[PDB]
């Protein structure tokens, strides 16, 4: 079963974005049905899915707080964060382009869960 793994693709990754502003969030977030109710916090990771699966591994990753891991390689990320007052559409993000290590969660070698703590 890789649905998780599939999941955390659509909600986390986006190999090769160009500008990584509020617009480019306000779209993504939609594009990939994170709107209905608006998601508070997303962070996305751009570049390769090698280096991500990685972290499951020793290559790219320790052990982390309880049954998490962390990544030995820096990422290029960008977190749409929600503004205004509703929780409904349209979603207004502002977003935060980013260059640090991801914390993950990692079932049978492949990711399956993003600790947003890291970037709120």
């Amino acid at each position: 079963d890789n649905s998780r793994y599939t999941h955390f693709l659509t909600q986390h990754y986006d190999a090769k974005p160009q500008g990584r502003d509020d617009r480019y969030c306000e779209s993504i977030m939609r594009r990939r049905g994170l709107t209905s109710p608006c998601k508070d916090i997303n962070t996305f990771i751009h570049g390769n899915k090698r280096s991500i699966k990685a972290i499951c591994e020793n290559e790219n990753g320790n052990p982390h707080r309880e049954n998490l891991r962390i990544s030995k390689s820096s990422f290029q990320v960008t977190t749409c964060k929600l503004h205004g007052g509703s929780p409904w559409p349209p979603c207004q993000y502002r977003a935060t382009a980013g260059f640090r290590n991801v914390v993950v969660a990692c079932e049978n070698g492949l990711p399956v869960h993003l600790d947003q703590s890291i970037f709120r």
